[PDB]
């Protein structure tokens, strides 16, 4: 199937920042930056470093993805 340049990895929040902006962990170990944002975000969720979670990286670059649900 066709579609844009979207890609959703499965990584590990490795350190949490301000600004709703979060760190996570792919599987060749490099952590991409990126915010959370939407419904489930929205009930005062808890994070922490070690959670497993999914991520969208953009064409943009590779160091700037955006940060999706936990890991199903």
């Amino acid at each position: 199937m066709a579609k844009d340049d979207v890609i959703q990895m499965q990584g590990e929040v490795i350190e949490n920042l301000p600004n709703a902006t979060f760190r996570v962990k792919l599987e060749n170990g490099h952590v991409v930056l990126g915010h959370i944002s939407g419904k489930m975000r929205m009930h005062y969720i808890r994070i922490l470093p070690g959670d497993k979670v999914t991520v969208e990286l953009t064409p943009y670059d590779l160091s700037r993805a955006r940060i999706v649900f936990r890991a199903k």
